[PDB]
């Protein structure tokens, strides 16, 4: 309806939600926003690239906005990851990597395995992780996200997985413009 009354709010929630996991610097020149799902095959493909971007360009940070579209285990992996971000932000990256790296559609067991291998402390699930997910979906809508993965890089919304060299080039460019 009247997104018109909230359209100027969109920016802080996209790039600065304290509740959305961040990979990289808190004060970067450029902030990518990666809408993603732990069970989505193209999301898994993209993921290592994003961290490699951050590794190579420390002036870049990446925000993780889970959109758990692929069933209950998508919702659970997302809530667990978001809750780990909230309570133990330092553990998030290792857990996030474990959830993406698993090449089987997730179950309760594999999610618990990822935690174990990542060395992540168990977390209690709250309505808060659910509200963060809802907020993510709201943002996806307003931003024109049509599926996962979808990543905001400067003035572009880039769907799916792209070749690494292409990815790096768009990043350098948006970085130069910043």
């Amino acid at each position: 309806d009247q997104e018109k009354q909230i359209e100027n709010l969109i920016h802080a929630a996209l790039f600065n939600d304290p509740a959305s996991p961040r990979i990289g610097a808190k004060h970067p020149k450029l902030t990518l926003v990666n809408f993603t799902d732990y069970n989505c095959p193209y999301c898994k493909q993209l993921d290592p690239m994003l961290e490699k971007i951050v590794q190579k360009y420390p002036d870049v940070a990446v925000i993780i906005k889970p959109l758990p579209f692929k069933g209950e285990s998508s919702v659970l992996a997302a809530r667990i990851a978001l809750t780990t971000w909230r309570e133990h932000p330092q553990q998030f990256l290792a857990l996030h990597e474990k959830l993406m790296q698993k090449r089987v559609y997730h179950t309760d067991d594999s999610i618990k395995q990822a935690q174990q291998k990542a060395g992540a402390t168990p977390v209690t699930l709250d309505e808060k992780s659910m509200e963060t997910i809802r907020t993510n979906l709201q943002l996806a809508r307003l931003v024109g996200v049509q599926g996962t993965p979808a990543t905001i890089i400067g003035d572009e919304l880039i769907p799916g997985a792209v070749p690494w060299d292409t990815l790096e080039a768009v990043v350098k460019e948006k970085l130069a413009s910043a």
